[PDB]
């Protein structure tokens, strides 16, 4: 994965993106901008070039699942990893985001150490 690889981080509290974007600095991908909910978020990947998207499961508006459904039926965008990050695992859940085009999943709070466990894992899955 280039380090350069551009991030949106997708969560309508801002703490929670200024916790991501802090751990994504620590694994050197400095290169991230943020949005605080589906429809803010889709506006954003309009103007193109980003590489990757971390997003919440529970969002107003348009939630992750929704964000991701959009993302998928996009011939442009269609082929973006998309890490889906929830508060509580849930198998129906698990089950409706992978079947929707998930790359991953990771559980909050987490690390670094697990953050980049994650990344190196959709890396690996999708040939990056």
């Amino acid at each position: 994965a280039d380090k350069e690889l551009k991030f949106l981080v997708v969560d309508d509290f801002s703490t929670m993106r200024r916790i991501v974007r802090n751990l994504l600095k620590e694994l050197g991908f400095n290169n991230v901008e943020e949005a605080e909910d589906g429809v803010d978020a889709l506006n954003k990947l309009q103007a193109g070039g980003f590489g990757f998207i971390i997003s919440d499961w529970n969002m107003p508006n348009m939630d992750g699942l929704e964000l991701l459904k959009t993302i998928r039926a996009d011939s442009a965008m269609s082929a973006l990893p998309v890490l889906m990050v929830t508060a509580e695992a849930k198998k129906e859940n698990i089950i409706a985001a992978a079947q929707a085009g998930a790359s991953g999943y990771v559980v909050k709070p987490f690390t670094a150490a697990t953050l980049e466990e994650k990344l190196n894992k959709i890396f690996e899955k999708l040939g990056m």
